[PDB]
């Protein structure tokens, strides 16, 4: 509360240390779904239904021109991404297992790196 704060985490790593995380998410070779925006003019449906699309290059523009305030919103667009893949997608297709498979490997970055 006011003049009552929890020991100061060192956060000057983050912008770097999440900007890594993605680096290594772009290079998984199951990545290929979310590299760039779905096109919404040549996929059916995505646009109505998907109200928050998201992907890799996004994701990078965003962080590269500080338009996330902390790591928590870098995280919340990460899980974005494979949460629009389970909405759009059949667990039983490439894509649905892509989306699967890059999850649990950024969730394991991301403890290994800050928890």
């Amino acid at each position: 509360s006011m003049s009552v704060k929890k020991p100061k985490r060192d956060d000057s790593k983050d912008l770097a240390l999440c900007s890594m995380i993605l680096t290594e998410m772009e290079t998984h070779e199951d990545a290929w779904p979310f590299l760039l925006p779905v096109n919404l003019k040549l996929v059916p449906g995505y646009k109505k239904v998907i109200k928050k699309p998201m992907d890799f290059s996004t994701i990078r523009e965003k962080l590269s021109s500080g338009q996330y305030p902390n790591l928590e919103t870098f995280a919340l667009d990460v899980r974005l991404v494979f949460d629009n893949c389970e909405t759009f997608n059949e667990d039983d297709s490439d894509i649905g297992r892509a989306g699967h498979n890059m999850r649990k490997y950024f969730e394991k970055k991301w403890t290994d790196t800050f928890k």
